[PDB]
């Protein structure tokens, strides 16, 4: 059922959250987890994506799921973004890109005459046993949160 295999150590990485606490992926055992990676706090696409997930939170709650957004912005940046937008789910400050590398979302583009790395907008659905059962890479924001919810409902039933 897995579409991606993560290194075992990934599940024990301490993930710094908005609000000053930590989590780990193993700590989420027993429920579905949506992990959405986005390139930059407080930009148009990333704000739209976060607000779309936020608006659907009760539907994720029905289906037995939690959401985590992830970028490499600082905890303080995330706190500002969450407060301004009213998000009711946490944001991971993956400052060292450990989680991003585990999910292979750091992609390289030939541009500016160089090799340039960056976060590719991507989302994953993690089962209650920690299996990555669906992936969306190079995400288009419009309609995305709706599509993720529909997929979750399909998998969870
Ligand atoms: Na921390
Ligand atoms: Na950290
Ligand atoms: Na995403
Ligand atoms: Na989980
Ligand atoms: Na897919």
């Amino acid at each position: 059922d897995a579409v991606l295999e993560l290194p075992a150590a990934t599940f024990d990485l301490p993930l710094s959250l908005s609000g000053g606490t930590q989590t780990t992926l193993r700590a989420h055992a027993g429920h579905w987890l949506v992990i959405y990676f986005y390139p930059k706090d407080s930009t148009p696409g990333c704000t739209t994506e976060g607000l779309d997930f936020n608006a659907l939170l009760p539907e994720f709650d029905k289906a037995g799921a939690k959401i985590l957004g992830v970028s490499r912005d600082s905890v303080k940046s995330h706190d500002n973004f969450c407060a301004k937008q009213g998000f009711a789910f946490p944001l991971v400050s993956d400052g060292d890109e450990a989680l991003c590398r585990a999910f292979d979302v750091i992609k390289e583009k030939n541009m500016y005459g160089k090799q340039v790395l960056g976060i590719e907008r991507s989302t994953f659905l993690l089962s209650p046993e920690g299996q990555v059962v669906q992936a969306w890479r190079k995400v288009k924001v419009a309609g995305h949160a709706d599509a993720v919810l529909a997929a979750l409902k399909a998998h969870a039933k």
